[PDB]
RNA sequence: GGGAGCCCUAGCACAGGUGCUGCAUGGCCGUCGUCAGCUCGUGCCGUGAGGUGUUGGGUUAAGUCCCGCAACGAGCGCAACCCCC
């Protein structure tokens, strides 16, 4: 079900242009398209999926983050399907860092959610 | 015979100056220019002065608006609020 699943939808991206860091990881290079180890893959998924089950298992929350294409809607709706914040469309400058502002913006988000069904619109 | 303004003389303390300096000033005005510009808060960059934002594409009378974007917002301006036709 792992391998066989993986190595029938994953694996064999990029040519040439890696990165050295990148190199443990590699398996082989058939093709000008450099093959990933999956063996190593089902190995990091076990020390990363085990980090996710006791981060959500103490009540944590994750911030998926997907703007490329082929990403976008899958990110929006394994997302949702789990109820998490997710920014798929462009990542602004501050996120994180300029919290406080950045965030400070949803604030204005609501008000206007409220106030274009409200009266004073009339 | 004392006194209030008040009027006068004489003396005292003071008044007056369109006399100087806009190169000590306030206030008001002109001017670039009704040009579309000038900045700030946090974030990020750089050792630093500073940068970004406000570089770019299209659009507008316009930093007007739109699309982009390590930036997300805001202020003085633009516009609108005022008068005339
Ligand atoms: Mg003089
Ligand atoms: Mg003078
Ligand atoms: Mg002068
Ligand atoms: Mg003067
Ligand atoms: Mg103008
Ligand atoms: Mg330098
Ligand atoms: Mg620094
Ligand atoms: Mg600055
Ligand atoms: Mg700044
Ligand atoms: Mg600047
Ligand atoms: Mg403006
Ligand atoms: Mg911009």
């Amino acid at each position: 079900v792992k391998e066989l699943l993986e190595a029938g939808v994953h694996f064999g991206h990029e040519r040439k242009r890696w990165n050295p860091k990148f190199a443990r990881y590699i398996y082989a290079e058939r093709n000008g398209i450099h093959i990933i180890d999956l063996q190593k893959t089902m190995e990091e998924l076990e020390r990363t999926f085990r980090f996710i089950e006791d981060l959500a298992m103490r009540g944590g929350t994750i911030l998926f983050v997907g703007t490329k294409k082929q990403a976008q809607d899958i990110v929006r709706m394994e997302a949702e399907r789990a109820g998490m914040p997710y920014v798929n469309q462009r990542w602004l400058g501050g996120m994180l860092t300029n919290f406080k502002t950045i965030s400070q913006r949803v604030h204005r988000l609501e008000e206007l959610e409220a106030l274009f069904a409200s009266p004073e619109i009339e």
